[PDB]
């Protein structure tokens, strides 16, 4: 008897002519968090609420107030509404610096030593925050004023605000804020400046639930949380909050991958990798990634010998590369390319950019040896995706500081991702093993994986929400 | 009988004025100091790490210990154990913010370092060396004692007390980590045989101290982390792991009174007319006074400032170490920076050693400033406001130890928000003399009880009750 809201921020819309119907073509392009998210409308028949960011989405939304038909890479269809936020007050709704420090502060990328610095932009980022969650917040408001009994699922960083606002409007309604990136340690959350460390914790905890893809996350926001809210009660053992007549539950639900998403090599790398053994690394052109350190790693073990015939294949997926820190990454990891060139032949090496979808899964599928060893990462679907496709028995060297390491950790090489001489040891041990071994490690480690489908992790969403709502009524 | 080691002796040999004969005397400040201190207060011997060729020489040369001056005027014998040079080279760089000091003082980006090769297999392998001797000399000095007390002293130590309870079962022994524990997550960037070989190292230790609150929790979430054998009571503060029972103690310590002089040349003429705000402290990123110039910079833009200059003292500690020489670097150029635009001499760096020159400082300082990063405790923060003669207000970060005894009683900010600490030091000098004289009352009356004797006796009580319990 309720109607469902579902929002995120980032949608990534192509528009094109569709060749089906020769009429013009929305399309979202593949992977992030609004792949996921939209996958999700799609499982629950309901639109996805996301922001428009360019003139040309403007031009959609306001022809098509009822929303965009929005073909996804599965094929399947939603109704996309985008949030045509006003571009004279939101010049730039693309960028915004708060949520821009967010990513750096959960995704661990400061020394603190050097940086970061805080100053004026800091203050004035914060109240642009301020003005684009009001804006966003009042946009999901107006899209369920038909509704007696909403159910609101936001989901993910950007929108850390928005539960407050939503609460204050709608005291009685299911809350969910899933946030698809790490939390991380309560010293580490307050390197942010007092109204954005505070600030952010106090737009979050009206939620009725607070989700995150790993128990790691879970406990390092109840952490924050008790570190800098004097008001606030926490209770470690029922995952609870209580806060200003707040009380909210942090839940931990996995996801692992769409089976309904899952082709030939990119150009040159069949018969560049004919007769070799293939390692894999795939991700993002983001630090985070870690493929500097995935390269010097394979250097390091080819050092120890046994790696003769071996190639590896560093696929990038270029993505917000205007990011300083991204663009330095593609040049630290070009840079160990070609230093692993220079020591171990001419071609031992190669990266290999772009996103399309069939070249992911087609190297996924020759990989030998796959290694998805991030220095951190909210989940990580990739590590699910590939061993399901894999048709080589390739061992997964995985970073323990994956979200995924705590549903699929002790069925790969799970290794420190900031030791080089453990990775290297362990892309040894992993080529050198045999074919028997291989096979049975596979086995298992496909069917940990396979259980974790985006049905199963919407699923979860719903049952904790639900049982959540009781609780804080029954409080 | 109470044995105490500790690794670090800045020592130097010289002839003693006043007799013409040899004499042996420690840098005053630093932990070397606050263990020399503990040595004289309980009358025992230190033992420590012979450093240096001189220290091998007078160590082979004096067996029965070096006749030590400290900068109080005390004097007690140090035992310094002659270790293979090129092992305890090597060691002495795993202690740098190359590997442990960067790992304890939250340093690494993680995006981009750390990236631990061979040289940190060979660096543990080292230090498991440098750590039975360590234990070797301990149970060596001990070995005829019925009831020995064992007392080892800072991170350095850490593999000690496995060693020592492998020989001494029953003996009660008290590790006490001088500097700060990081979140479990920041912990378990070292290798894996490091994260864990030192854990397994500190856990046989009757009791675990640390100067702050949130070092111990720290050090808890580490151990529920890394050792899926163990058992934490966040309660308690104690750790149950293969039938050894630790507690974990915070134990504050402020200030010696015993160590609490002229100006450096040129700063009492230069500061002269003016208010002067005082950054001081060693040559350590933690001590983060890049970040305070820029404050400082901040708040003069605003007004208010006009007859206000800053002195950035700094005492040269480690200069080789690239992360030290970094520092200096950058805050050598955040003061021109600050000069350029603010006016010629608005800024000064004042570096040397001499803890005369420091309390002088402390002394003439309008603003105090110690905003560092991350410290295990700060004793600068007890030290100055006790003899600050202008009820100077105090910017104290909130990641210093010291914070969770004196936060409430200075202005506590967040180190990394320029803008922060710019209106910290706006609103700390808006105030004139009678504002601040009530809150610098109620600072100095919170940083007294803190002393070092206080300590030491903590130390004790915690440890003899933690023995009764194990
Ligand atoms: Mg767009
Ligand atoms: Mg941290
Ligand atoms: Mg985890
Ligand atoms: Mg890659
Ligand atoms: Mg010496
Ligand atoms: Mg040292
Ligand atoms: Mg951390
Ligand atoms: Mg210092």
């Amino acid at each position: 008897g309720s109607e469902i809201f579902l929002a995120s921020k980032r949608a990534a819309i192509t528009y094109d002519t569709d060749p089906a119907t020769g009429e013009p073509r929305a399309w979202l392009a593949p992977g992030g968090t609004g792949n996921v998210v939209a996958e999700q409308a799609g499982v629950l028949n309901i639109s996805w609420i996301a922001s428009a960011d360019s003139e040309d989405d403007r031009r959609a939304s306001a022809l098509n107030p009822d929303g965009v038909t929005m073909e996804l890479h599965s094929g399947r269809e939603i109704l996309v509404r985008l949030i045509r936020h006003d571009p004279a007050v939101f010049r730039n709704v693309q960028n915004f610096m708060t949520a821009n420090l967010m990513w750096a502060a959960n995704n661990y990328g400061w020394d603190r030593w050097t940086q970061p610095s805080f100053g004026s932009d800091a203050r004035e980022g914060w109240a642009d925050f301020g003005r684009f969650t009001r804006d966003f917040a009042d946009a999901i408001l107006k899209s369920s004023a038909q509704s007696a009994d909403p159910v609101y699922l936001v989901h993910d960083y950007q929108l850390v605000g928005v539960p407050a606002l939503l609460r204050e409007q709608r005291p009685d309604a299911p809350i969910l804020l899933f946030v698809h990136i790490p939390w991380p340690s309560a010293d580490y959350w307050r390197i942010l400046p007092k109204e954005i460390r505070t600030g952010i914790l106090h737009g979050m905890l009206p939620a009725t639930t607070i989700g995150f893809f790993a128990d790691r996350w879970c406990r390092n926001f109840l952490e924050s949380v008790a570190d800098l809210l004097p008001d606030a009660r926490i209770d470690r053992e029922a995952m609870t909050v209580e806060w200003r007549g707040h009380r909210t539950r942090l839940r931990t639900m996995p996801l692992g991958y769409s089976p309904l998403t899952l082709p030939q090599l990119p150009e040159g790398i069949e018969e560049w990798a004919d007769g070799h053994r293939l390692v894999v690394h795939s991700g993002r052109t983001d630090p985070i990634k870690n493929a500097e350190r995935a390269v010097r790693a394979f250097v390091l073990a080819a050092r120890g010998g046994g790696l003769e015939k071996t190639r590896m294949l560093v696929r990038m997926n270029p993505n917000r590369l205007y990011v300083p820190a991204n663009a330095d990454y593609v040049h630290r990891v070009e840079t160990a390319v070609a230093e692993a060139n220079a020591e171990l032949g001419s071609d031992t090496v190669r990266i290999d950019n772009d996103n399309d979808v069939n070249h992911t899964i087609a190297c996924f599928r020759r990989a030998d040896l796959l290694i998805f060893n991030s220095t951190v990462d909210g989940q990580n679907l990739s590590t699910f995706e590939a061993p399901l496709v894999n048709e080589r028995d390739a061992d997964v060297i995985l970073s323990e500081t994956c979200g995924a390491a705590e549903v699929l950790g002790e069925y790969c090489r799970s290794v420190n991702p900031f030791d080089l001489v453990e990775q290297a040891e362990a892309i040894s041990a992993a080529l050198a093993a045999g074919p028997r071994q291989r096979a049975e490690a596979a086995a298992r480690r496909r069917d940990a994986a396979r259980p974790w489908t985006l049905e199963a992790w919407v699923q979860a969403q719903l049952d904790g929400l639900a049982a959540d709502h009781a609780a804080r009524t029954a409080t």
